[PDB]
């Protein structure tokens, strides 16, 4: 896994557009989006956020991310937290959080990165905890059938 970064390209929407695999998956990195994802939702994300980021390996997209939230010296919130369905397991969103990390450091002066992930999305929150985060809170939300999800709120110092 020699994985490099850059930040996202309209070239890259239709890969990354293609990496939520069912509603749920979409729900859960992107709960505003309207399945099925398309590159018309993506880039309005993207102008709408921060730092939107791909993550490449033998010259293949295979992660995305960004923030939702940016507050100088405060705190960055990541978002669209998105890997190609070939590639997870591998490192790609741990390699690119990391990198959102330094980003909201360097650009932001940030001193937290906050993380919310829902209830449904072991894989991530058991991620998520190995790189440090830690439980805050957890909201009320509903998925697109109506039903409540519990919102998991989590965070992690920057120095
Ligand atoms: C890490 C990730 O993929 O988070 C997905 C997510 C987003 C996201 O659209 O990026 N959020 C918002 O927007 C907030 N409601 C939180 S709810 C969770």
């Amino acid at each position: 896994m020699q994985l490099s970064h850059r930040p996202a390209e309209t070239g890259d929407l239709e890969t990354v557009a293609g990496f939520p695999q069912d509603r749920d998956e979409l729900f859960y990195c992107y709960p505003k989006a309207i399945w099925p994802f398309s590159v018309a939702q993506l880039a309005a994300a993207i102008a709408e956020r921060r730092g939107s980021t791909v993550a490449v390996h033998d010259g293949q997209v295979l992660g995305f991310a960004n923030f939702y939230q940016w507050q100088h010296g405060d705190f960055c919130a990541l978002g669209n937290m998105m890997v190609a369905p070939a590639a997870r397991g591998l490192g790609v969103a741990r390699y690119l959080i990391g990198v959102m990390e330094n980003l909201a450091r360097e650009q932001y002066k940030a001193r937290l990165m906050k993380i919310s992930c829902f209830n449904a999305n072991a894989a991530g929150l058991l991620l998520y905890t190995q790189l440090g985060y830690q439980p805050r809170a957890i909201a009320e939300r509903h998925d697109p059938d109506g039903r409540r999800v519990a919102l998991i709120q989590m965070d992690k110092p920057l120095e």
